[PDB]
Parts: structure tokens; C-alpha cells; sequence
């Protein structure tokens, strides 16, 4: 049984869902120019799936929520497109100075049938009695800041995305601007989702297919750089028009140690992929370049913390330092058994949930700053695992509150089944299950499991055995 | 959409389910002294599972009535021991002559049954009742069915007859277990017809008959290998139904079924027509010509009794797959990898998945097996057994909606099928396998006797409350994908 | 490298390879009778493979001989069928008298054409070099001796087989006579192959589909008692017209504990398995009512160890005594892993060499007799796991011998594949491929290696990676 | 059976097994450089292996050799390392235009010969003497390849070019290296025409212009993606070719080859035999037109240049798996779960066993390939690439003996086709993907570097001193069995 106040919802991005129904489409990001892009789809870097073609959220949203509320959620988490509001261009950063004729010249500018259809979305969704996170980014850039296909080819002459300090400043006012616009429907807000893998797989992480897909250590370090002050001056521009709360999301693992002689490993690989970012915009501490500072511009910056979590990372000590291992976390074969006997999901990432109790309670002892799990879910098209996936990260978070964590809400990644980016629509996440030919949905076995936990806003008896892993020996390994 | 008399509900066998609570033991059955055996284990026949560790039906029916009830179903079939009601031997009648190879009559009058009822077990009889009333105080419609495998020790001591003894009480091979189990049935509609909806005299009797007697590595009693002995206790338990249906109606004007295990019999190729034809009418038309049209053959002739014919008013279709049959130049054969002969957890020879058990994925056979049923008798039925064997519930959802789409399917063809029950509600103890096989909508703890639903209970709830595969669920009538189960 | 003296080869039966080839066919056993019968077949209880279309040794015994030279092999251990030599019907046991004027009696009963077809397989088998151990008993029995059926059925009234002691007496007779008449071919005898095997599967293990199928503790002890007997007065027999040594075959397993708490579990299965049937005809010891009482008739009445292995059994200690564990050993699913994490073969057979090496310097440390391995061999149609499985069990001889064993040979099963008893064709033992269709053997990989190994008298450098178990990722789960 | 001059033998690379002992380490290479990189390891682009702690070939070749000559082969193919003889830069030419798109002549003359010999490394050059010595000693007939993929630090800096940097070395994209490869070639030549029975002038040209400009995702120097930049590198690599024939032809009257790599294109269903076509034009033919009839397209438009025809004396046919394809309305397209595109250790979506790198076991594409290069160009040919990543060596013996079968009926079918060249004689350091994909007759073990006997070398054995597949080893000629495989 869970705290009276507490919410059970889902997450959703905008270009993975919107996009659909007739007059949906948004071609104005670089993600979209990316995944068309001919030479991509030959290298093999996206799936040559094309997101116009997706769920249909812009269209059918009142059939989403109509489902969410018949299964009794209470909250939910989405974005706006940037690109959609602003399609056209536009004639350290310690200050980006926010008033209202700034507002109002922005004003002049915006595309005003997408904010009105926004604005008809979330009084939908406030109708229908959910809370509302507010998302500012959730990685596609418009198309005047960021050319992904210049950059990838190494011409920097061009808009240059989270390399230039214009999309800091640019991205400043779209916050202050959406917050002015829609703080009456808004309950919380985050400026952006996942910054670790925008700059991650963008500039390291090439093979995954993320824009701009430009390897370089030093430019990755300057897109996260950007990103983090892109934060801090989207939080002052929010506080100035709203006294809400202004949070973060940020993807999460649960890192292991393969043996007890690496428990040095484990906290080393938290300070290089978790605390470095929010001892920077918690406590201002930052290096810039090849110095450690204290910027005061970026200290105090965050009011909540967005816990996105799926798998865990094994890591042993090196004389070098420490390095992840594959066959565990995220590196597992699809639809098999980890090198631990765990079962592993469409996508090949591990059955972990204990990893969600280690990452929540770890950022409670360390910034005492509430959280919402804002994403939690599985690839999975035929339901086998995510009955058990969905109750035992449940029962997780339970346990986190328990030992004192403030958790105020779990977020399921996702309602229905929506463009995983690169992967294209094969990885399922849904609840429900779309039919991208006539855009019907379907409620898999665990969205009505999910019905029992928020309307009853606790692990029933009668689906307790399902935390727990899901049998192996019926399984494909 | 369903008609609105239509019913969903589910299936249930007293030895399976009944034991697990303190004082519900009934050690005077064939069947408990046979998984009981020390040889029998030692063989590897039984499992070695007990039935007095099973679910607890018999203390905590309350229980299992509360989640159907939940659950929106409306119907049950459930079965009375025989063994409850009469444990202790019943002295030899005065005329009637064991060595007489046809019984075809038995006298059931109102002096006859007071004199059994001075026999029965009131204790046994008392608490059936407190069961059935508390079933039907929750709107559940009720078929009752008299056997359901187990016989009284005092009829069949199964370890004599498998050392190759028939001295002793031999079960069906003796025309004793035929007069006894027609009293037996009509005394039973005596005591409890206000409670009744509809009945049946036994289940599945060809596979007591087959398995006991030709299929004895399935460790079914008494487990003696005999093509002879087969068809004389299947020629028994024929006429021990017809006697059982003329005891029950001189007592009763309810309807009397049969319930009576299927397989869709499918060709290998499209040159094995005809060989469907000939596994039909020898594991199929051939029982029911005889209960029905009075056709039987008696040991080396064909005949018409006329106290066989006409002994039926509905038919129980039990399925879960299907047989696959080729010609040959001898007769036809059934094939391997497809349907009951598959391994576990793992594809057919026709790429489809296979359960706990090794059944072969086929919902299309019971759209075969009802319009087959329908066009030659044009008996209304009942599906009274669709389950699978599935602990993880992987498989379960998608069985469930598609042979429930089926049933839909045989109504439009104009077969009147007037209800559909599951086996089972809860996991039970499945024979000579033990509790091992799940079959349950519900996951029993054998330890606690907890119940939790398994999301496919989730899924039949939909189903029962809306008396029809809403728009939500249709996508589970298809086949579980192959690939990410096991190999 | 293995000592000058040590020989390298093969184990075959007759039932299961004689047949196949025009003229070969012997009808005259419970064992063919058996397999022949209708209810068996509709039951399940045999495979419906009948001997009669099989691999054709009777025929074709110069082609098995060949490609044995081929292959470097040195030894070689068949069997008679007792049925072959005597199909008609003939006119405590402590002693059966055997003379000259017995002998000649016997003669007349004899089948010469059966008789001379024997020494001429068995002249060519010593013309290519091959040292031979003759066996005189491989489980069928002739049918004036068994009606396995009618025992099936429960009725005793009939030829019962090893229920009987005429068959005792019988036996007796028959080993003497084929000793009389063959010793100038023969180098070492042994009396039978695997009696506790035809009296476990005979009357316990009836799902087996083992003659004559009739469930029975009590009976089971009388066949062990009778067959007990009948080793003995066959020693006696053989040693009346032969000085060479006679010895046995046995069926064994590696008894292991589940924990480290269940070594008297070991010791109390390897009594009641193996020890008690051994003390008996080595020491004449034999339990009459908690009493050690001594048979002077049985003792002293053996000069080897036939050792035949494949897998091991798991134990663990009850309250009642012991227990084996399904998961392990004989008792897994086939083309798996054991519970273990351990490959199984065709037939379910847990990979576990190891339990080689265990029987041997158990029985030398108990006996100091010498041995032979008499059987060793995998079910493996693909030849997969055989290359692993011969190299690994070798090693382990090697490894006894260096313990101090007095190991002098071994002997794979099987040459060729051939008819397992109620599994028919499709398990297949061979290091030679049979087309039963065509009877044209072929070689699998493993028996080049064996080639390798034969020739050379060692496990050669070139393939010592071999002596391992068979990676199990690329295998099925 | 086959011809009496027919040979059986292996294909070897310098980069992936000299490397290994104390001493043989070449750091001058685009590729030692690139798996070296910090940046491609963190990617993922790279294993992290490092070719240093290789099976040491470089110092070992004599136990290499031995173990072939005990395995009855009669035939190698090898390759010098270029960095190895010329690992400084040499001095821009005099008179040469970089900027002139064609080259369409290479003078080669004694005395260029003999000023080049001023520079080049004599311990490098003398070392493979021995080792080609050595080779001729044991009776094996010599196939030397000009050019197996890494080139001198001083022609390519692949970092730089990955960057998106063109001011440095740039490989392949520059006519520099096209003009050099070609002196190189025939001061090769030169100096090795007397234990040299037919050369080669490079391994696989489509799959360095291939992987290195689009498929980027493999790992491949320089990684840079660009289509044009693609052509460019494939156009610069076919004069190459011609311009290395030439020099080689110049003081060698000896046979003149390529190496090219291959699939066979399968149609998914009957519609799709005109994407098959289409796939081999595409991927095959237009390479081999512009080699030996000299028809190219040079920019935007097609022309027949005399510089390039004619320049091929046999051609080296590489083939492990085939490619399934359909048709589209824009074209063609090639489908994952076949071919080249499968799960590692699984099956294939059309049932068929795949390797330890996701291969698919299809030996019928290798009679596909080598026939259908004998009827369009009727040049002789040698079997130069074809093994499997199997370190359990569970499918090789059915992979080898199936391969050697389709290379018998292509000869039966009228192919002039003269060597079979198993991949490879031990395990070695396979590219971006390490050493954990094991493709050797013998196993390596690389802490020892001691070289151990797989079955399936025992079974070569048999076919190479026989010159014929057995009667012994016929069975091999088969599928492996997926039932007990991982699936």
C-alpha cells in the first residue's frame, strides 16, 4: 500500500507518438532529417522506419486518454516539440535575461495553431483528472539550430546544435516562453529528458544511430557542457513566469560489481555517469576544461529528480580503472538468458529490479531531493515478462519509500507502443499494443494488471506472485 | 457477442481439487491406494505427488466460489465422489447374475433408495451440499456429474488387478461396477435435484478405458496391458451409463449428458481425407452411435440394443488439441511432434508452440470438433474442458481468446453450444503427474493454499462480465509468438 | 601414453548388430518376441524399429572388421546368442556336474550352421590382430527358456526366464559348451553383460519397456538371485574345459553427493548398487537375517572387472536413507543442459567423466582385480559431443592407471550404431554412421580421433584441447 | 574424385596472424592505429583485442607449414604486408599530377626498381624469402597477394579522415597511393618472381571501398560516410589493379588475379529474380566489366577505357553465405534474418544453422557463384576464401565437406576451377571483431600459441591425400542438425 498522495501514470515523448494522423507531421528536426536520411538507412544506422507513420497521438489523443483513465492513472509525463512551435529561425552563459516584451516578441513568432492544439491536448488530459509533468526537450532539435548530417561529415560551419552556445541561449527562452504560455494547465515541470544520452551516444556512443553521430571525447564533453548551463538558464527563465517546481529527467543503471573486490568500480562508475552532472547543477561544482570550479549561476538549480531506470551495468576494477562488462545490463542477446541466468527483453536488456531500489535510495541519501520514477518499462511485443517486470519495480519503489526515499509517483514507459528512435517501431513498450495500419489500441494482459495496482494504489494479494522473475525454462535461451 | 443464455465458467474434479485441509482425506479410492503404491513410485508410474497436499477445495470452497464470483463466470461442473457417499461395501444383491454378459435393466424404486440411503455417509452427504448451496447462492448454473475416475476401493483393488489377479474387485471389467454405479447415480439426483441444473453421468470414459488398460505408461490404473480387457471395460461403462441415464430420469426430469474426451483428427497431407474419416469413427461415432442410435458391436457381432438407445439429451465437447493421421496401406496411423505428442515448452513439427505438457497449440479443432458433433446428432453442448498446462502464464491468454473466438465461431455455423467451461479455476493435482501441470486461471501456493490470479483470470474476467472477446482483447486470438518462447 | 600391454577398441552385442542381412534373422528370443508384439507397440512400451532390418554384423562382419584394422583398434568384445546355437526345446543350485559324455550330448542338440558361422566371424576377427573377450550372455534368452509375454500378462505357468533355475542350470551348460568349443579362439570370457540391469528394467523400471515388464520388488530380488547363481556355475563350467580367465560385465555409476553433507548417501548407494552383487561372487558373502553369512560355492568366482560407465547419479541423504535426484545423470532432458549446467546427449545422459575415474580405483581399492573398460560411449547421431566425450573418459582411464588401477583396456560402445533395445535405431552409439537402408557405414569425426588415439597408444598432443566438456552456449538449452 | 592437378590448401593475411611473438609487432598500418584508437575502442567500433597477441606467424611460420604439409595440403595463399617493406614515406614523384583524376599508365624500369630498392626494409624483405622459401620446400604451389587491406601510416592516416580531416594521407581517395601500390606491386615481383607460381593483386576491393565509406557500423578504417567518397575509393582501387598488372606484367610472364569477395543473391520468393540480377550487378559484375573488358562509369557517365581491359588472367572467387533479396519499386533490398544478417549460434528464418558470427550455412550459393563467373567470363579460377567462426568445431566438418562437394559439381558443370583455399589454416585476429571468432582448422591457444587439431582438420586430412571426398566422409555432405544446436 502506497502514500495516499502517490501516483501511478505514464511517460511519453512527443516525436516517438504524435505523429500518425493526417496533418501530423513535423519534418522541421534533425531527427527527422536523421532518420531519412539515404546514407543512414544504407549504413544500417537507423531501421528505415519513418515516424509520420507512427500512433497518432496528435490526432487520437482523446482515445489515450480515454484508455489511461479506464485504467486508472493519475499522472502523466509529456514534451513539447520545439520544432513545432518555433519551425522558422529566429534573428559560459551565467544570464539569459527573461521579461515580458521578450515574451511578447517571442510571441509574434510562434506558430499559433500548434499551440492551440497543445493547449486542447492538455486541457484534455487535465479533464480527465491527471497531473501533469511538463517536459521542455526530449532530444529533437529544430532544424535551424542543428543540421545532424553536416555535423556528421565534419563541417562545423553550420548549425551546430548543443556544440554552440545559440541553442543555450535559444532553448532559455523556448522554457520561459512555454511555461508563460501553459503554467494555468501545469503541475510540475522538467526542462529536458535524458541529457547523459543526447551528448552520450551523439558524440561516443556511434553505432547506436544517435544525430550527429560525430565521434570525438572532446565534443561530447562540450555538448554536455552546454546542456548542463542550457538547464540551469531554463530553470531561472521558468522560476520568472511560475513558482512551480522545475526538475530533471536522467537515465539511470544500477551499477554492480561482478565480484566482492569491486565495489571501488561501482563507485567510480557513479561518479563519472551520475554524480559529475548533478553535483553540477545541485551543488555548482563543475570542471570547465581543465580546471574544477564552483559557478554560482549554477547552484541550487533543481527542485526535483527524474528517475529513469530499466537495467543494470556489472563493472570490475581495472589497473586503468574500471570497465563494463558485456552479456549483463544492456549488452544481453535478445530474448535469451544473461552470463547471470537472467532473462532478457526484445531490446536485450537484463531482469533487474533490485537495481531500481539501489538508484532511488542512492540519490535520496546523497541530495535529499524527491523524485518520480519517470520511466520504467520493457520491449516486450508478446507480454511474457512485463507482468513481472511491471509489479516487481513496483514493489521496488515501495521498498525505496519504505527505508525514507520521497517518491511521489511511478511513470511506465509507455501507455502504447510508439517509434523507438533508431530501432524504429519493432520495440514495443506499450501497455497497449497499436496496430500502426488502422491506429487501433489493444490492452496487452499487463495494462489490466496495471489497472489493479492504481485503482486499488497498491499491490493487490491477488498479484503478489508476480514479483518475482519470470520462469527461464519456457523461455527462449 | 454471445446468446443470452450463454455461460462462461469453468471445470473442476473432486480428486483433484478436494484434499489439502485437515479431515478431508478420502483414502477408500482406486486411485489414492494407486499413487500411493511404493512400486508405483519406485517405477516411475506416479509422481510421487499426494493428493492430500492439493488445494483444499473441500475445507475452503468458500474461497474458490468468491474469486468465480469476482470473475464474473456463471456456470461450474464439479463431480461427487463415489467413495464420499458409500465407503464401506455394499452386500451382493439377491438376483442378479454376474456371469450375464448384458445389463439391460436396473429396478430403481422408492424402497430401493431408502434402503441404499441407510449406506450412505451423511457426513460426506451433508457437506456436498453445504458446497453446492453456497455455489448456487452465487448465481452459478450447475452441472453435476456423478464419476470422475476414482471408484470406491470396495469395486476395484487396482494393485491386484495390475499383478495380473482377477479374483478380487476388478472395477469396470465386472458388471457388479455397472449395476452399483446406476443406483449410485439415481440416489445421488434423489438427494440433490433441487440443486441441479443439469447432468452428467461420467467423464471422459475412453480415456479410463484407453489409458488404463492399452496406455499404461501413463500410469492410469490399473496399469494391465490388454486390448481385450480395453474394449470389455469400455463395453461396461457403456451400459453402465445407459443405466445410469434411466436411473436418474426415473427420479429426475432434468437433462442427462455425457462428458467425453475429444481430439481434432487433421490430415497430414490432402490425400489423408479418408483417414480422418476412419480416426473419427474409431475414437468418436462409435461411442456415441452406441448411447445415442443404439449401435453396438458385442464381441463378434453388430447389433441394435434397445435399451441403449436414445440415453442422451446434451454432449459435453472436452478439447484442448488436436491428432494428425496419414493413410496408410493397413489402415491409418497418428504422427508424432503434432498435437498430444510434442515435447514440453517447445515447437511442432508444424512450427507452433507447445505447452507444459507438450499439447500442440490448435484452436482451430474445436470449431472442427462442435460442427462435427452438431451435424450428426444435433445434440445441444457444452465445451466442458479447455485449459492448458502453463505455470508462467505465458501461453494462457492467447489460448483462452482464441478458442473462445471458436466457440463463437461453431454458434454462427448454427451449432447450439450453450456454454463454455475452463479447466480449471485454480491449479489441482493432475494425476499421475502430480501438481507439476498448472492448469489454473488461478496460481495455487501449495503450502499456504493461497490463491492469485494469473493475468489470464484478468482476461476471463473481461470476457465473462461482457459475455464476449471485446474490442480491447481481440489481438489475443492469434498463436503465442514462436520465437521468443523456448525451442 | 598408455602402457605397451594396454589395448584400445570396441564392445558390440549380438541382438543389436547381427541382424539385417539376408538369412540373419533369428526369431527365437523374448527379446524378439517382445519388440515384435502388438500391445507393446500400441502401449509405447517399444520404439516399432524391429531388429531384423539392423546394421547386418552376420553378414557383413568382414566391412566391421576392416575399417576396425582401419581405425587401429586391438581388442574386440562380442557375444553368442545362446538362441542361435540352441532354438529347439531341450529334454541354491551349488553345483551343475559337466563332463566329456554331457558335452557330446549337447553337441547333437546344437545348430552346426550357427556354430561354424561363429568361427568363421570369429577367425577373421583374430586374423586382423584383435585380441577377444567373448561374452556369453547380452540379455535375450531363447524362448523354450522365456515367454516374456505370458509373464507380462501374470501368468507364471510358463518358461519364466531368469524366475526359473532351469534357466540357471541351462546356462551353465551352455557357457561350458561354447568354451569346449571355441577356446582355441578365445583369450579372456566373461559370463554375462549387465545383469543388474535385465533384473532392475526386467521388474522395476517397467516404463523402460525392458522383458518381461512385470512389476514386482519380489521378483526383482529372485532374478538377481537366480542370475547370481548362474555366473557363478557358469565359472565353474568354462574353468572345467578352459584355464583362461573369466570374468563379468557390469552396469555402473558414478555416485555423487548433491552437498557435502551427503557422503554417507554415496557409500549407502554404492552398497545397494554395487558392492552387495559383488561381495557375493568375489568373497561368497550374502546377507541372511542381519547376518554375514558365506556360500563357499560362490566365492572366488571371478578373475576380472568387466567396468562399464557413461554418466553419474546424484544422492542426497534422507531420513529413510538415500535418495537419487532427477536433473543429473541418467535422468535429464535430451539435447539439454543438466541442473549442473552440464550438456545431455540424445538419451538424456549428463556429460560428467570424472565418475570414470571414480569407478575404477573404487573397485581396484576394494578388489585389486584388473579391468577392463568394458563400455563407454554417448548417444550423439551429429557426432557434436562424441570427440569431447572419448577424449575426456580416455583421460580418466589414464588417470586410474597412474592412481595405481590395474586398468588393461578400452573398449567403446560402439563400433557402429545399431538397435537399443526398446529405443530402437534412433539413438545412436556408433563412432561409424549406419544407413540402414544401404548398410554402408561411414566415419564420424570422432573416429578419426579415435583413429588418432588407437594408432598411437596415447592422447596425442594435436588433440588434447578435447579433454573438456563441449561448449554449451552453441548447444540447445 | 577430382582433376590431378587440382590442389586443396588455405588463405592466410598478413595483419591478422604475423603478429604475435616478441619482435613481429607493425605499428606503420591505417589499421594498427585504428583498433589502437581510444575513441573506436570506447565506441564499440573495435573489440579492444590488439593484432600483437596474434598466433605469431611472422616467427612461427615453420610450425604452420609443418602442420599443412601433415595435413596433406598442396597450395597457399599469403600476402607481404606493404608497410613491412616501405615503412617511411617515400619522396613525391616528379612528374605526377595528384590532381589528374585518371592513371592510366605506370612507367616501370630497372633503374626506378633499383632507386625504390634504396628504401625499402632488406631484414622485412629477407624474412618472407624464408618464409616463402620454407613454403616451396614442402612441395606447396604459392598464390602471393600483392595487398590484404592495411596500409603504411604514411598513405593513410585513418583518424584524421574519420574526423572528417582531407589534408592529411588519405588512402584509397588519393591517386598517391594508386601510383605507389602499383611500383610496390612490381617491385614484389621483381624480387619474388622466382618462388611465385601465380599472384594476386589484392583481397576483397568491395569490401574495403565498402565497409570503410558506408557500411560504417562495422568498424572499418577510416569510417568515414560517404557515398561519393565511396565511389571514389572504389574507382581509384580499380586502376590500382590495373596499374599493379601492369607493373607485375612487366618482369613477370606469370599468371595475374584478384581477390574478390562474394555472396550469392537468392530471391526470397519467385517475383524476386529480377532483384537477384539486379543484386549482381550491383555488388559483382560491374567490377569484374570494368577489369576485364574495361567498361566503367567515370563521374556521371559510361565509357570503355583500353587502360583497363584486359588486365585479369584468373580470378579468385571468395564465398562464405548467401544474401537474400527482394524486389521493391525503387529497387531491390536485402533482408536481415539470412545470410550474412542472422542471430549468432541460432537458426536462420528459413531453418538453416547459423556460425559463431550469424553466417548462414548455404553451400549451394558457392556452385551459384562459381558457375555463373565461368559463363560470363570463362577466366580459370581458385577457391580463395571459405571457412565458418565455429571454435567447438560443431558445423565445420559438415561446412567443410558440403563446400568441397559444390566445388566438384561446378567442375562436373564445365567451371575451369583449379584449388580449393580453406579460411583459414589456424585462428587468427579477425578485423574489428578480435579474436574471439575462430575460423581455423587448428585452434589457437593464444598464451601459449600452441596450435591444436580440431576434427574437422582430421577430416581435410582425408580429402586433401586423397584428392576426393571419401566413401568414408560422405555423410558429412549435409546440414548440420539444428535439433540439438542452440535455436
Amino acid at each position: 500500500s502506497f502514500p495516499n498522495s502517490f501516483r501511478f501514470g505514464w511517460s511519453q515523448a512527443g516525436f516517438q507518438s504524435e505523429m500518425g494522423t493526417p496533418g501530423s507531421e513535423d519534418p522541421n528536426t534533425d531527427w527527422y532529417k536523421w532518420v531519412h536520411d539515404p546514407e543512414n538507412m544504407a549504413a544500417g544506422l537507423v531501421s528505415g522506419d519513418l515516424p509520420e507513420n507512427g500512433p497518432g497521438y496528435w490526432g487520437n489523443y482523446k482515445t489515450f486518454h480515454d484508455n489511461a483513465q479506464k485504467m486508472g492513472l493519475k499522472i502523466a509525463r509529456l514534451n513539447v516539440e520545439w520544432s513545432r512551435i518555433f519551425p522558422n529561425p529566429l534573428p559560459d552563459v551565467t544570464e539569459v535575461e527573461i521579461n515580458e516584451n521578450e515574451l511578447k516578441r517571442l510571441d509574434e513568432y510562434a506558430n499559433k495553431d500548434a499551440l492551440n492544439h497543445y493547449r486542447e491536448i492538455f486541457k484534455d488530459l487535465k479533464s480527465r483528472g491527471l497531473y501533469f509533468i511538463l517536459n521542455m526537450y526530449h532530444w529533437p532539435l529544430p532544424l535551424w539550430l542543428h543540421d545532424p548530417i553536416r555535423v556528421r561529415r565534419g563541417d562545423f560551419t553550420g548549425p551546430s546544435g548543443w556544440l554552440s552556445t545559440r541553442t543555450v541561449y535559444e532553448f532559455a527562452r523556448f522554457s520561459a516562453y512555454i511555461a508563460w504560455k501553459f503554467d494555468d494547465l501545469v503541475d510540475e515541470y522538467s526542462t529536458m529528458n535524458e541529457p547523459n544520452v543526447v551528448g552520450g551516444l551523439g558524440y561516443v556512443g556511434v553505432k547506436s544511430g544517435f544525430p550527429p553521430g560525430y565521434l570525438s571525447f572532446e565534443l561530447s564533453r562540450r555538448a554536455m557542457y552546454n546542456i548542463i548551463q542550457a538547464h540551469a538558464r531554463a530553470y531561472d527563465g521558468i522560476k520568472s513566469v511560475s513558482k512551480k517546481p522545475v526538475g530533471i529527467i536522467y537515465a539511470n543503471s544500477s551499477f554492480q560489481p561482478l565480484t566482492d573486490k569491486d565495489m571501488e568500480a561501482v563507485e567510480m562508475a557513479e561518479n563519472d555517469n551520475r554524480w559529475w552532472f548533478f553535483d553540477a547543477i545541485i551543488r555548482g561544482e563543475i570542471t570547465r576544461g581543465n580546471e574544477k570550479i564552483v559557478r554560482d549561476d549554477l547552484k541550487g538549480r533543481l527542485d526535483w529528480i527524474g528517475v529513469n531506470y530499466y537495467t543494470r551495468t556489472v563493472v570490475k576494477r581495472t589497473e586503468k580503472g574500471y570497465v563494463s562488462l558485456g552479456g549483463y545490463g544492456h549488452g544481453c542477446e535478445r530474448n535469451s538468458v544473461s552470463l547471470a541466468g537472467l532473462p532478457t527483453s526484445d531490446f536485450g536488456w537484463e531482469f533487474f529490479p533490485e537495481g531500481l531500489y539501489d538508484v532511488l535510495t542512492k540519490y535520496w541519501n546523497r541530495y535529499h531531493l524527491y523524485m518520480y520514477v519517470t520511466y520504467n518499462g520493457i520491449a516486450d511485443d508478446a507480454d511474457y515478462q512485463r507482468p513481472y517486470y511491471l509489479v516487481s519495480h513496483v514493489y521496488q519503489v515501495h521498498r525505496a519509500i519504505n527505508s525514507g526515499a520521497d517518491v511521489r509517483g511511478y511513470l511506465h514507459w509507455s501507455l502504447a507502443d510508439n517509434y523507438e528512435w533508431a530501432s524504429g517501431f519493432s520495440m514495443r513498450f506499450g501497455l497497449l499494443k497499436v496496430d500502426y495500419n488502422t491506429k487501433r489500441l489493444y490492452w496487452r494482459p499487463s495494462a489490466l494488471v496495471y489497472r489493479e495496482i492504481a485503482t486499488n494504489g497498491a499491490i493487490t494479494d491477488e498479484i503478489e506472485h508476480l514479483n518475482s522473475v519470470p520462469p527461464v525454462k519456457p523461455l527462449r535461451h
